[PDB]
RNA sequence: GUUAAAACUCUUCUCAUGCUGGAUUCGAAAUUAGGUGCGCUUCGCGUUU
């Protein structure tokens, strides 16, 4: 097991809508998965076939959680929309969003300059050979996460491709960094599969668990995530 | 293989109006149209009582 670390920053702003006209503050790992699968199909890579597999259970993408001037990731504030890093507060929040009115199109973005965590957890080392190639393409051109990729919104640039290994969590009690798939969890989560080869945009809805919640689970390996805490 | 994809903050509107490169100072200070050359040459106040 290993992971590729990164201080992924935004060249142009990203627009990710949620339900209830909510715009997400930071970019999520689902968006990274959806973009990297387009990369692997576009470069005729084999893992693209696994990219259209939503339960491959290797190459799991952790959320692009924002990084602070404290050098640490903003830990998500428990049961709250905004985030707060363990060192100081520096609290992210909505102020970073801007209401956009552009040619009829009224939407929102999140501004550029803030840095976000790259963390691609990979299990199979055979997949790491293609993983080095896809992080090496982004290294040259960039990745686009958001809406209006063809208009140019969402351009991301890595500044630190680091393939440093890691180990899973220890405590059973873990904090939910990202929203987790837990049935009858009363926190509705929506994403989609596009399947551009065969069309049929999906808009898959679910009722998983929300982020910022301490939960005890001995059967935990750590799209939810496990914070060691 | 991103609750996607698709949609150019676009159109209209002259940095314009008002203000003179003007005021002061003389082309005049120095220099004699001067120097050379003879109105000369020729002809008796005759004749007549
Ligand atoms: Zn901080």
């Amino acid at each position: 097991m290993k992971e590729i670390k990164g201080i992924l920053e935004s060249i142009t702003g990203f627009s990710i809508p949620l339900d209830n006209g909510e715009y997400a503050l930071y970019p999520a790992g689902r968006h990274l998965r959806g973009a990297i699968g387009y990369i692997a199909f576009n470069l005729d890579l084999p893992i693209s076939s696994k990219f259209l597999d939503f339960d491959f259970d290797d190459i799991i993408f952790r959320d692009l959680l924002p990084i602070s001037k404290c050098g640490k990731i903003f830990y998500p504030e428990k049961n709250s929309n905004s985030l707060k890093c363990p060192s100081c507060n520096e609290i992210y929040g909505s102020s970073v969003l801007r209401n956009i009115m552009a040619r009829g199109l009224s939407y929102k973005e999140v501004i550029e300059g803030k840095k976000y965590r790259l963390s691609i957890i990979v299990k199979d080392e055979k997949y790491l050979n293609e993983m080095e190639a896809i992080i090496r393409y982004i290294l040259s051109y960039g990745i686009y996460l958001g809406n209006k990729v063809s208009k140019g919104y969402g351009k991301f640039k890595i500044k630190e491709y680091s393939i440093v290994d890691i180990l899973p969590v220890k405590d059973s009690e873990v904090l939910l960094l990202s929203d987790a798939i837990i049935d009858n969890g009363e926190k509705d989560i929506v994403f989609s599969k596009k399947e551009i080869s065969s069309s049929k945009f999906e808009i898959i809805r679910k009722r998983g668990k929300a982020k910022g919640d301490i939960i005890r689970d001995n059967n935990h390996n750590g799209f939810g995530e496990i914070i060691s805490l």
